[PDB]
């Protein structure tokens, strides 16, 4: 058959509101992983088949079929007999169908926590950006088109929005913000090492007592010709041991089980890998761009002053003690109407801003 | 069954807007590549049948199908006996169904990276052109068909549209673009690059260390009727090597093994193959285009300058200091008009941004 | 089951807008051999059944069944015996279920290109004459009904449509079009150079070592009563060679498949044909239309000249030099517009453009 | 299963808008037969079905089903033996599956034909009825019901809608059409000679050597209660030659299959056969009406100078001179006004056109 | 599986509008003898099951099937042993699987003919009620709700309906009919001796040499008690004579088949003979309603003399030649609006008419 969901993943990949700048990037890996993870337990809808021998019924290949893919199963590179014991034949051992699929959702789902932290810690704060940012941006759209306010566009910034900004302003800075910046750093802290620790699971994951998988080794071998047989590990073709019951208990034999999922698994290891070392490194960056802003700060105003000098007419205000009225709060929340909005309908709100400064300062 | 997905295709055959030309043929690529990778995995929906001999109770038959498909088959032209030891048997040996389907996807995708590139980039460059177009088209949308507006027509773009463009100007030139062209250019560098290095991925795909596919040579064999098994290369009927295990441990035989995938696969090496170089020099020549244009830059004014020729009336500002206040950044956005809205849009926007200019001057 | 798509058909079918007169054979030609092709491949959802013989446990039945299909097959008519070596018997030998199904895909391809090239040459050209057809018509939508404008109609195309195309063409007239014309005359020679093609890929289709195919032959055999055992070719009934393997290598046999889609494909050949050189006949006559009028030019004006005739109260400007300011470029787009928009609201529109022309000539 | 598809039997069924008189028997003569060829062939989703003896293993049931279908069968009443040779048992040998849904199909597009060429006709003579009809129609759409246009109803034609028609004759009269009557009454003798020879190819359809079908004498049969097997042709229960291969090489059999399709063929063709000689003898008549329209074309005139007898208070000009002026084109798209707006709103165009003709004569 | 059609029966079950009384029984017949009809060929998606004897593999099984189903069946009351020869066996002789499926649809359509003899006989007499009813119609659903007019809506029906309507009969009157009436009751009349004609199928159904179905007989028999095997006819018991071929030719036995068809067909043949029966006396007073109204004439204006006898203020005009001008047309075409606006409406119709009424008398 076939499956294909165009709403479910334009729900998360569409729906929830913001342009902010490859944080979209926790919207795509959710979909990425919770996909992949829900298509390989799907089995594409036989994950492992067996050459169990002649007089079985077929009541039992169905039932050593299971018992093989639960069971643990091995590898050995062949013609080395079966060597003896319980050991030397299962040293490398093969049983990564029990993790992987469920650990993806997992993986998808510790993707998606650090916008819950960022929207539970907004609302901590005290002043809602969504709410802001969607009433300016529809100022915006509404008389945008309108041609009877251009001559008077500066104006009418003045009066609607920027007044309504600049009150929310009023109210949350009596409760528990002069600090959403460092809110929002702190999110973007825990976006990277989130990040990295998920790559780490990746690494980790298969088994560490069985080497462990980054890429530029295994493409490392696979492009100069390694397959697996010859490179010792990764088969497609597993020996599976086996257990009847008897007054002899154990009666166990090895039954050799062409393996499918192996063929996809490291298909999409070698895929999967690059994308989340890449989602690492420009999550990190984009973390030490908020440090390095929360830090100096004296350069988190560039963007501000650049701004106000456009500013038609010029007319009095001072330009340091503006940023003394706006400064813990709002030249963050500018710093988000910029890179929502745009750029040109931003200026507009913080060049009105400058005007109807005064009793607040 | 029959899978039929319009929307889907749609999306990214239609939904994100621009009229680029022959950019669109990445839009088209990753629609080609994707639905074959996505065909060929789906295998029809039996990928290879195999002769394997008469006491097998048909769960062997079952088993022994993907045990060849997934090791390896070779093949041999007929009668040669099978010739001994693993080697001279083994010679020719073709799996490439390992590769294909899914380094397809590989493929689409890194075609889709560089329009990722260029939007990214042009919002590293501070100066969105998005909007800009999507907004003096609307602009142009509307009073269009207005005949309030005609003789006012040229009067009509002066106040409303120019002043926004204009104005982002002002905005952009003062944070990190004078270079914007310079950043457009190097995004369709990595266009031809990209496409070229696809196209070399089809030809050392299969194996180099045997033969290598370019078309006009394998046209230039099934034209003269070689088919395959008298071009001793690439079959349809594949032997197969194949264990089971015993006290003696190997216990090899070989089953040949009818193969119907290798007819889809060479019947679209042969489309595909054509169809990439094309795109290859397509899109090659495409940035030789803007490599002269970024080098000259005195021929890359003949549009504007040809503009100003029909201009009504020619007021009075001159000629030269005008790109003086345009040049580095919006005789770029005006080809970029130019594109999007059309011609005769374009000229009315730029014969009225030569009126207004004067205070940025 | 049952395949019916009518959107997907309904968009080249339908969609892409214009009126080009017999142009649009390109339009239904892609739509014939494109779904001639996807239910040829379909299989009509068994290609072919085989005879093999009593022993065989039916693995080995759905094994021979495509070693059959994909291997070769031939025809004998009977009583022959087999005659004998490897050659009398394969003298005729039909397989054409290699090249069919695909090549037609192809040559719908190869039909959808010349509509490709006349969109990129007219882009080249400079003058968009989509844009245009689709501005003054939906002048000719809005205002036809209203009844404010009638004794003004005539002077209602002057001011608001007539400019906008007047002005298109100082425009373009700058930039790379006198010759728009020529450009369009080239692209109905490939459209006629194309079809013949396509008509000699079908004859020289099937294999031309034995036969080839044109209609009044296989009619002018058909309705003569012979069938096909006793025509001596085009068999429904087709030995297939076979190929075991054991220590005595080759060992051959002859098992006679009933062969199921020979019954279409030769349904469809005496449709296809006489469909094709249908198409080839009304395309290159279409070619010699334009050839003629790039030539002669002086009755290439006489339905310009013929709506000057009507004309009411004709004022004043001379004729001849009315052509001398249109005559390279208009001329043509005028002939475009008569063939959309009808040809009376087209008379207005040329009328109309009479009376403005003066500051360009 | 169950296949019900409304849509596209609309499309033609309804989509393209005439009411021409019969003319629409082409419309669903083309359903019918489409419906009925596509039906057929589909097989009722067996078509035939076999005695073959004892020991076949089941797969040869589902080959010798085939070798039936497609090879030929033939009919004995019995109790004659077998006869003897290839002859007198083959005398009567029925298949026509191999012509009957496929020739159908074939019939459907004859029918469509006609249509066709009216169109490409209508636009080679220059003045299109298609886009007059439809604009005077919905000009009488919009302002019946307004009540503001009674006492003006007849002073509302004159302006808006006449000059619409009277100027378009204007210009279709100065290119190619005096004639188009002409032109019309050639489709209709197309239609005509169209039809019987669809019907004659009903009747020698199946094969003239073994009789042939026309309904009085089948019906002339059935109910007198003769069925087949006493009536020695048509029969529902045929014997299939067949052919083996040994050293021994044709080793034919006689093998009596069961044949279901032939109870619908029959029920089908009894209905079919009275239904196009119906179809043939309401399109002759409709041709005869033509030619003595376009030969007397003094009683042509009738319904205009019937029209012309209401005609509130009758000012001024004369009769004759009229049809001077109206005569060769206008006389038929008047005709064709009454049969599609109906006839009162025509009534209305032909009086108003009388008071404002005299520029043009 | 279930099939549920809403749409298709709703299209002639509804859209074509009328209310014509007792004449929407065709409206209904053709949707019970069409559903019927369909119902029964698509075989309750097995017709007949058989008691083949012991050694049939299986595949004759589905032979002898059809088999039977195709050739006739019989029946005997059981215990007659075989009786001899091929008579006294067949003498009763059931087979109207043949007949009764399509019987059904042939039916159907002769159903719907009626109306399609009126739509083209009333196009033929010239004045299309359909026009006029939908006109004066929708008339009176806009201003019926609009209170402007009421003490004016007596002098509403003088200028915008009465002179549509009554501006058409002087058209129809000078082509070809004062008789539409008499065109209609000959359209009843067909309608009539068509209904007796499809109930004398129904009875001469079956087979009139074995008896003939009529209602009551067959109650007065299952009411009694007399099932099937003690009433001598109408078996679900049936056995079935055989034959193979050999060197003895003929080879015939008898095997009962059960037979469940004949549950359903005589349990719709009760209820088809009842609802046809009242179908025909209903349909047969509707036609001696308007011989009636033809002949006499006098007492056929009634209805007009009665709704002029409301008459607010009765102004001037006299009775009788009111009737003079209005007496061979529209005193029907009243008598159908009447029918379908209702009749309050068509009284103040009829009243505005005798005001307006000069000029033509």
């Amino acid at each position: 058959a076939i499956n294909s969901v165009n709403a479910l993943i334009s729900r998360v990949f569409v729906q929830p509101k913001g342009d902010l700048a490859d944080r979209l990037n926790s919207r795509v890996t959710v979909v990425i992983l919770a996909v992949s993870s829900a298509l390989l337990l799907s089995s594409h809808f036989d994950p492992i088949t067996c050459w169990t021998p002649a007089q079985f019924n077929a009541q039992w290949v169905n039932f050593v079929n299971q018992y093989c893919f639960v069971h643990g199963t091995y590898f050995v590179p062949l013609d080395q007999q079966l060597a003896f014991e319980e050991e030397e034949r299962t040293k490398v051992s093969i049983q990564y169908y029990q993790w992987v699929p469920y650990v993806f959702a997992l993986q998808a789902f510790l993707f998606y926590i650090p916008r819950f932290i960022w929207k539970a810690m907004i609302a901590y704060s005290g002043y809602d950006l969504a709410a802001a940012v969607k009433y300016v941006d529809r100022f915006w759209s509404e008389n945008r088109d309108k041609d009877d306010k251009f001559k008077t566009r500066l104006a009418a910034f003045e009066g609607r929005p920027s007044v309504y900004i600049w009150d929310g302003i009023r109210l949350a800075r009596k409760k528990r913000s002069r600090n959403m910046a460092l809110f929002y750093t702190l999110s973007t802290v825990w976006q990277a090492v989130n990040a990295w620790i998920q790559f780490y699971i990746l690494t980790q994951l298969l088994d560490s007592s069985i080497y462990t998988l980054w890429g530029p080794s295994i493409l490392g071998d696979l492009l100069q010709g390694n397959d697996w047989q010859t490179t010792g590990h990764f088969p497609r073709i597993v020996h599976c041991d086996f257990n009847r019951r008897r007054p002899a208990s154990v009666q166990l034999d090895t039954v050799l089980c062409v393996l499918t999922l192996n063929i996809y698994y490291e298909k999409l290891f070698i895929f999967l890998w690059f994308w989340l070392v890449f989602v690492a490194v420009v999550s990190t960056v984009n973390c030490f761009k908020w440090i390095y802003y929360l830090c100096n700060k004296t350069k988190a105003q560039k963007t501000i002053k650049n701004y106000l000098s456009t500013a038609p007419i010029k007319s009095t205000i001072s330009d340091d003690q503006f940023f003394s009225a706006l400064g813990e709060d709002g030249l963050f929340i500018m710093d988000q109407m910029a890179l929502n909005l745009g750029d040109i309908p931003a200026s507009y709100l913080t060049i009105s801003m400058r005007n109807i400064c005064q009793d607040f300062i």
